[PDB]
DNA sequence: CCTACTGCTAC
DNA sequence: CGCGGTAGCAGTAGG
């Protein structure tokens, strides 16, 4: 019997057949995945094995209604193809369809996520089905495929970050190599594919029948009554611990504490911002690719995304990276207190949240020029550069010259730990600031949104209430010009056309409504008079949905050293980036004056090349390099590397002369060696000024000239609305 | 009273 | 030219 649903099902051809239990079903994440097992078909034969597509991230089977279940066709698909169903406990795979499932994910911790919810699903769904040993099935494919070029050539392939860790600090600099990066299932090539396969018993590992502690660890990670548990099982993980690799054999209990838990840090990571520049990975790598190329005139979205995700070794879909765009320029009411980019298009409107955006192949963006004000350029060389790809990317953290997290806030989503931070006045911050530089007691915070016109009260700590605005325009007519910020305009109109023509369940209380919008919220209402009095006993603002809660209890955020915290209070966040922002404006004014020193050295040595090539008392005309490189070392003419650092000692360690040779003979002209002197005269005065500055003194003049910039930001942000 | 939803980066 | 599905957490409003 064949199966006729399923079009995309390559099925085995002796599937549910007397040779059922023989058959393996194989699960490719995506068609990348899918394209590959259906490759490996032609060496492995059809008779006993199939492949099916899995579409995206599995539905969580715990916590899910029946309804919600039999509605996901995904799920259904696999009962259906593997002839699975519930009733009582397996205790054979002869009444199945197939006798194997195998498991083919891109091996990334996504990839590893997808395994985690089939396996909850498989012990969820059916008992019995998991201690069945030898049913479940995992394909691997390699992590890292490095390539020595120069020094003895061999490919090695890493299955996880730490064994290519463990070898990129303690082997990798014994040869020249180069480093690709290994993510689809879709990209892998056949020349090298058709190993795979040939020799797959190396790439095939077993999942060990249920043990003790497997069920209940499989729990910890997918039951959603357990978030609290998992905070703590991410504190209890330790670096290193990570699954032994070709063992061909895997325990569940530490697949889950080995690989999976390496896909909770990572989701973490990404959906949770960095206390100090209140940036996601994503978010870094964008502004730093934005720093990278000069970005001040615009270019379009679908061009950036990809020229970031390529400069930055960004390994998501580039559609997750374009919305990050959007979502960095978005400028209407409710989004960014301060868009760090130009929504230089249709970015989204308040209406749907910015959902109603155009492609990104329609938009437009570039840096707003306050930004370098907020992140100021003097500080690039300090950060601490990711090394990425045998190539450096984005910081860890950028240091703007006020807390951004304050400004902007976050949302996000990761496992075990959540977050939320409402945006904050950024005159209030700087005033904070101010405080905290002259040791002054701060000020408390209340939330603030750029260009709304609500009002916000505090309840409790941590706790306020957010009101619009609606007035009695009439007898019987009522108005609404303001609604609580992050709430959409569609998502009133909705509520009110519902009570405009009634409903199933409600009787309609809307005589009329309209709509007349303009750079501001405008809904007309009429009411009968039966319903006005009703409305008063109930309150205009509470029948109109026009009071919305803000939560400031649940403000997580790594800390400056990489670790996740939960902040208390806004003045601690605050305060936690102050100290550390100050450490690193003398840290900013002890690299510039190294910097300036060092190149006034360049500047001086090079004005002696010429003055002494002037006087004729140094001949480089001809001259064996050899012979030349001599006599500057024996007149004192220091190397320089291309940092720009010298040496006086006698390759990038030691230098090179290439900074006076390699000037240009114009160089030798009068016209250009005035210049050269007034160049040096102009290094000398700035290294002067710069020592008769504290590092206060240099904050404070940034946060002047921020100032005059946000102002005008301001008056450009109520131009445009 | 439990449910369902919203937000957001990734699949 | 566009639509849709899923994870994960905290809290709020809906049936
Ligand atoms: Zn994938
Ligand atoms: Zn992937
Ligand atoms: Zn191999
Ligand atoms: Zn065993
Ligand atoms: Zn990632
Ligand atoms: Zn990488
Ligand atoms: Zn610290
Ligand atoms: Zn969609």
């Amino acid at each position: 019997s064949r199966i006729t649903n399923y079009p995309k099902l390559e099925d085995a051809n002796k599937a549910g057949t007397k040779e059922g239990y023989k058959c393996t079903l194989v699960l490719t994440e995506g068609d990348s995945a899918l394209s590959l097992a259906v490759a490996g078909l032609a060496v492995v034969g059809r008779d006993y094995y199939g492949c099916y597509p899995l579409r995206g991230k599995m539905l969580n089977v715990r916590e899910a209604s029946a309804d919600q279940i039999l509605k996901n066709a995904e799920i259904q698909a696999i009962k259906k193809i593997m002839g699975l169903q519930h009733r009582k406990k397996y205790e054979d795979t002869k009444s199945l369809r197939y006798g194997h499932l195998m498991i083919m994910t891109d091996q990334d911790h996504d990839g590893s996520h997808i395994k985690g919810l089939i396996i909850n699903f498989l012990e969820s769904s059916f008992p019995g089905l998991l201690d069945i040993q030898g049913f479940l099935l995992e394909f691997i494919t390699p992590i890292i495929k490095v390539s020595i070029t120069k020094p003895t050539k061999n490919t090695i392939a890493f299955y996880n970050m730490p064994d290519y860790e463990k070898w990129r600090e303690e082997e990798s600099h014994k040869f020249t190599w180069k480093q690709k990066y290994y993510k689809g299932l879709g990209t892998s090539l056949a020349q090298e594919v058709r190993e795979y396969f040939s020799n797959l018993d190396r790439h095939l590992k077993i999942f060990h029948s249920l043990q003790g502690n497997d069920k209940d660890y499989i729990d910890l990670a997918f039951s959603k009554k357990k978030a609290d548990d998992r905070k703590e099982w991410l504190r209890q993980y330790e670096p290193g611990t990570v699954l032994d690799p070709t063992l061909k054999e895997i325990p569940i209990s530490d697949f889950i504490n080995k690989e999976l838990i390496l896909f909770s840090l990572a989701d973490n990571i990404r959906s949770i911002p960095n206390v100090l520049d209140g940036f996601k990975p994503g978010q870094r790598k964008v502004l730093y690719g934005c720093f990278k190329k000069n970005l001040k005139s615009e270019l379009k979205v679908a061009q950036l995304a990809p020229y970031v995700s390529e400069c930055t070794a960004y390994h998501h879909g580039e559609q997750s990276l374009a919305q990050t765009i959007i979502g960095l320029a978005q400028n209407f009411v409710g989004s960014n207190n301060i868009y760090l980019l130009l929504p230089n298009g249709a970015f989204g409107t308040r209406a749907t949240g910015g959902k109603d955006a155009a492609a990104a192949r329609y938009i437009y963006t570039e840096l707003n020029k306050l930004t370098r004000k907020i992140f100021h350029p003097a500080d690039d060389p300090l950060y601490k550069y990711i090394q990425e790809d045998e190539k450096t990317v984005e910081p860890e953290w950028y240091l703007p010259i006020l807390p951004m997290i304050l400004v902007n806030g976050a949302e996000g989503i990761g496992t075990g730990w959540s977050t939320y931070i409402p945006p904050f006045n950024p005159l209030e911050i700087i005033k904070n600031i101010r405080h905290l530089m002259n040791d002054e007691e701060l000020e408390q915070m209340h939330p603030w949104f750029r260009g709304w016109t609500g009002t916000i009260e505090e309840i409790e700590p941590l706790r306020y209430r957010m009101y619009g605005r609606i007035e009695q325009i009439g007898d019987n007519v009522l108005e609404i010009t303001e609604l609580p910020a992050r709430t959409w305009t569609s998502t009133i109109k909705e509520y009110l056309l519902l009570g405009l023509s009634g409903n199933d369940k409600i009787k309609p209380w809307i005589k009329d409504m309209e709509e007349q919008h303009d750079d501001n919220i405008k809904f007309i209402i009429t009411l009968s008079p039966e319903e006005m009095a009703k409305t008063r006993k109930i309150g205009f603002y509470e029948r109109f949905k026009l009071i919305s809660p803000i939560s400031l209890m649940n403000m997580v955020a790594f800390d400056p050293h990489g670790k996740i915290k939960k902040y208390n209070s806004v003045n601690e966040i605050l305060s936690e980036f102050y100290y550390v922002r100050l450490e690193y404006y003398q840290k900013r004014k002890d690299h510039m004056s190294e910097r300036l020193q060092w190149e006034v050295e360049k500047y001086s040595f090079q004005v002696k090349f010429i003055k002494m090539i002037i006087e004729k008392e140094l001949t480089v005309t001809n001259k064996p390099r050899n012979a030349i490189i001599q006599e500057l070392e024996n007149l004192g003419f220091p190397r320089f590397n291309k940092e720009g650092k010298p040496y006086y000692g006698s390759e990038e360690l030691y230098g090179t002369y290439e900074y006076l040779l390699g000037m240009r003979i114009w160089s030798l002209t009068k016209e250009r060696y005035q210049k050269l002197l007034k160049q040096k005269q102009e290094k000398e005065t700035e290294l002067e000024n710069l020592l008769k500055l504290s590092a206060k003194d240099i904050w404070n003049t940034d946060l002047k000239a921020f100032e005059v910039g946000y102002q005008e930001f301001l008056q450009r942000d109520a131009e445009a609305r």
